[PDB]
């Protein structure tokens, strides 16, 4: 019935009905003008020929790593690169948010309610004869089939770019700060009203529970000592509310931020690193500042270590994660005379598009241990008796498996991943196709283009029969790869403006944070500018064990 | 103790105690350098040399009216000074926001949450030795004294500026949205968690709130007529808590956004007035969108009702209150290629400036009615009695109360006078003298510089002793006023930048928002446009009577 169903406006210009059957675009500052926002302004149809496809960009990037060593000792220009990537990422986010899953239109309920993901694109509205709008069928495919012949794994597929399990749990313990969905509610809502890096998975979302964690001593944390070494406090001893079976001791009932960390040894370990590295930094401050309390302490450390975060994600995970041979860097002040909102909600397709399943192997090896799925999960105890510097020996050099690809999803998971892809239709999503062109993306014009294969794109076009209907979740997981890479082309150009908005969109990235008076002194700033994920552990583990986002690196000595 | 507490930084630059007796200044992108920030660099010295004073642009802002008439005429040149206007100004205001009743250095804390009213200045330190930091006595004079020789009203001294009671009224609805003291926890802390123009004491700033107000069709909210007018519905027909002494009768409970709108019948004529106006509009949206549904008329109206009311506040409210011969513009676009924060947070300095309570008469007067306070606090039948119509004539025509000049503050109110003298001194609130150095001004040399007169100056000097002790509100009531001015320098000096901010700083002045599809086509976009105080009242009240914020315009006809 709704004549915007059929989603006629391109080039981000907005669809408004007027009337039952007729439809306006807005065009405002699209750069386009015309019924459906295609013909280009002058200026416009200029710009559509010199820039460079996706896929060029990524070629060059991924290149020429000769010529990059160079660019990357030269201060000026390894700026100018840095702020053009950061400015053009974020270009592609809307700043303030716009719709969630309940509103397809602009209005104050979206944009004020924290509760809700925010959306990059608008649902489907309900009155839609088909799910992806008007093309399709009534039905999409059986997700249970979808699942069964092009995402789960027959065979492990690593990934080629290297990335080990101090990565996969990396990922999923950093993401999990602002990807905690509100289950009650429903896939479309959140508890994390921070909507970024606050890390709260280490202080607690609440008030309550920061203060049931905290010593209240030199602005640390707690903290218990098992064997020399610092462990996270109990569920006795804090009384927060921790998610364990009813089977666990009381001794390894261990009381973090999150409170899902539990649930698997390898998110325990970077609960207690960061733990350390907080504690860590509390007597460094102290050491600066014997005239500060306890509350200073604390608040300071914290914004110390929100920084450290954003240092590593960005020189250390995504530097990794991009392949390029171009030196990210962390620089607040590359966006001072740049035109950039210090805010960030976190969409729904971000959280979609970060549900790295395959990331998973068939078994967690630490030591001559191959431990399974069964056995690791809210196991602590294995933490205890191997000790973190054991860990970081083992998932250092175990590989993770290819996200992209296809057929590379854990059985032991296929529960939560088809539930990843009857949500996405639970909360409206347009089709893959849509979601392209959003981010400036050719659409792809057959099942073929999309897998770069036959097998997997024969079975699609079986299921699916329209290219146009495409599912976006399921086409991130089956996508063709770039050349011995982990993703394919839809995943990064999707995931870097999330990503990096989400990072540089800090408060403490603004101009009246960042400076070393926020930090504690010039000490406290140079934690943050100096930070690394080699560093963190070195600081915190045992050992000063070796460790890195990728098994292809040697270690010294 | 702590070495800051003499305040040392200057220029903005930021205090930081390095041990027990030392300080240091973090005096980054200040434009100073040195111990205390105050060595000018170059460049610095440069602007100083030809920046005028705020009084200097004051006087040509209200004088040559003539060349005013040709600046306002040339489109280009008045889109240029507006711009000067909105940028100049909101750079006073630091966003994201920093420090709060709690903190005196940035936290996360601080920050995050929202229920705290934000600060243009840190509170003083708990462990100083004086009120003031480290000048003046143990203690601050007694604020009954202060209250009965300087502020106290002998005889109602009226507005030079002409401000009626429209124009009072409308300043206390306006502002009422955003100052939602939460008196549960403290002055320090607030209800409204929008903290700026959500128009929240019209929809409820709860989601169950608004949905008990609302009639759910045609986006509608729930109204009854009584005399053939519209009015708010009753407590008993929607459930909303509204604040009624225990003798008010069932038909007269209205039931509005905003729980205190009850208090004085001027509140609930602008409560009616928009209520009107909201239903109004939708009903124009609906005869554009016959397709669209309950939720998108209410969501949509709400949208167009806050740049209604922005359009209004600015080239009315302000431009009345401002005396610039110089026509103000609201114009969203003015600010897209420039840098500025879509968000804001509300200042406790804000809300503690802007009571102005010898706005207020002695009587309210209606027809040949000579209402008291006594008579006009909850009686809601005075305004069903003489209707709106009775109301704006009547309105329009008495005038209001000279906030600055000192001795005006009605003794009706004179304990929630002393209440904001003392709750200023509970929140830590640096002196006067302070706060004119935060916003660019020239510190007072002596009580006369202050009020420019003699008497008052005394009796002040007698009570603080020292000028640099002097607190903020009473000496915002008691400064000597610009030349036939309702205020004095400083009111203006930091009254602008939080205003101006707070009304730009709207997600809808936002480039993604400020377009017409957001508002429902250009029927909707022009209603925002074109908004008045007086097309408010013209479309909204029988008889499209006339009126203004000032009694001196003369009606035509
Ligand atoms: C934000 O949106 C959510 C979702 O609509 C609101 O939660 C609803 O609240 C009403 C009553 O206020 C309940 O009857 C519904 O069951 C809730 N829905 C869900 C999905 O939980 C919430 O009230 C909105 N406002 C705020 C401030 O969070
Ligand atoms: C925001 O700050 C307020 C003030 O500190 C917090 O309210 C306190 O909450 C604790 C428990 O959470 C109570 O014991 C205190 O009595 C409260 N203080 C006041 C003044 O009300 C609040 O929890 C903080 N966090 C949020 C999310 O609002
Ligand atoms: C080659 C010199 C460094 C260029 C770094 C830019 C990397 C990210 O650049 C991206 O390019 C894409 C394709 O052009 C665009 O669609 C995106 O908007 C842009 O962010
Ligand atoms: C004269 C041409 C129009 C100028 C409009 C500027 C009005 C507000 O200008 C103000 O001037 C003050 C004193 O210089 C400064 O302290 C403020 O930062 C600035 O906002
Ligand atoms: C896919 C996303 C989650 C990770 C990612 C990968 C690459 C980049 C680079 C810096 C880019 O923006 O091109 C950023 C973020
Ligand atoms: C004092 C404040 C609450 C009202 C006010 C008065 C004047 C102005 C003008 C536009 C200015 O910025 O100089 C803005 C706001
Ligand atoms: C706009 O799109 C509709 C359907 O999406 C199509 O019928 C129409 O021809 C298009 N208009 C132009 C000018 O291309
Ligand atoms: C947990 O690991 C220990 C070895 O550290 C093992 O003995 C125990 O059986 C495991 N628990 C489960 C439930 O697999
Ligand atoms: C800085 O201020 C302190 C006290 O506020 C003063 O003693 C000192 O001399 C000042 N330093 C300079 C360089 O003016
Ligand atoms: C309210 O006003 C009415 C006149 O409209 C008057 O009769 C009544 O006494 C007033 N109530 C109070 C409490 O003053």
């Amino acid at each position: 019935a709704n004549p915007c169903c059929s989603n006629p406006c391109q080039n981000r210009g907005e669809c408004m009905s007027t009337g039952f059957d007729q439809y306006k675009c807005d065009c405002t500052r699209t750069g386009f003008y015309g019924e459906n926002c295609t013909t280009p302004e002058f200026l416009t149809r200029i710009k559509l020929l010199l820039k460079p496809t996706p896929n060029t960009v990524w070629y060059i990037l991924t290149h020429f790593k000769g010529v990059w060593n160079i660019v990357n000792n030269i201060p000026f220009l390894r700026s100018l690169i840095m702020k053009y990537v950061l400015t053009s990422r974020s270009y592609l986010i809307d700043s303030p948010p716009t719709y969630n899953v309940h509103y397809g239109y602009k209005s104050w309920e979206a944009f004020s309610n924290l509760s809700y993901y925010t959306r990059a694109l608008p649902p489907v509205a309900d009155d839609c004869p088909t799910p992806m709008g008007v093309k399709g069928n009534k039905e999409l495919p059986d997700s249970k089939e979808v699942l069964e012949k092009v995402l789960l794994r027959r065979e492990f597929i690593p990934d080629p770019q290297g990335s080990n399990m101090m990565f996969a749990f990396f990922a999923q313990h950093f993401t999990h700060q602002f990807f905690k969905t509100d289950h009650k509610r429903g896939p479309g809502f959140t508890r994390g009203l921070g909507h970024g890096v606050d890390l709260n998975h280490i202080y607690g979302e609440t008030l309550d529970r920061q203060h049931k964690l905290r010593l209240f001593k030199d602005g640390k944390l707690k903290y218990q000592v098992i064997g020399g070494e610092v462990y996270p406090p109990t569920v006795k001893d804090t009384q927060v509310e921790m998610i364990y079976p009813p089977h666990i001791p009381e001794n390894l009932q261990f009381a973090v931020g999150q409170e899902v960390f539990g649930l698997v040894p390898g998110l325990m370990m970077y609960a207690t690193i960061w733990l350390r590295e907080h504690n860590r930094v509390c007597d460094i401050l102290k050491q600066e500042h014997p005239e500060w309390g306890d509350e200073q302490l604390f608040q300071t450390s914290r914004l110390i270590l929100i920084g450290e975060t954003i240092k590593i994600v960005i020189e250390d995970y995504v530097q990794h994660l991009s392949g390029y041979h171009f030196k990210l860097k962390f620089d607040p002040e590359l966006l001072f005379n740049q035109q950039f909102q210090y805010q960030n909600r976190i969409a729904s397709e971000f959280n979609t598009l970060y549900h790295w399943h395959p990331l998973l192997p068939d078994t967690f090896n630490i030591e001559d241990q191959e431990y399974s799925f069964k056995q690791f999960l809210y196991n602590n105890s294995i933490l205890l008796e191997h000790g973190l510097t054991q860990f970081v020996e083992s998932f250092t050099r175990q590989i993770a498996g290819r996200v992209a690809g296809g057929r590379n999803v854990p059985i032991a998971v296929q529960a939560v991943a088809k539930a990843s892809i009857d949500q996405s239709r639970e909360m409206k999503y347009q089709s893959l196709n849509e979601y392209r062109k959003r981010f400036s993306l050719k659409p792809y014009t057959s099942f073929e283009e999309l897998t770069g294969e036959k097998e997997m794109a024969a079975e699609l076009k079986a299921l699916y029969s329209d290219i146009d209907v495409m599912e976006l979740y399921p086409a991130l997981l089956v996508e063709k790869p770039r050349p011995d890479a982990i993703f394919g082309e839809t995943m990064v150009e999707l995931g870097a403006p999330f990503s990096l908005k989400g990072l540089m969109g800090n408060p403490i990235c603004s101009p009246q944070y960042w400076k070393p008076s926020t930090f504690g002194g010039e000490v406290g700033f140079k934690i943050i500018n100096t930070a690394s994920i080699q560093s963190l552990i070195c600081n915190n583990v045992k050992g000063c064990p070796f460790t890195s986002f990728n098994v292809q690196d040697p270690q010294p000595t």
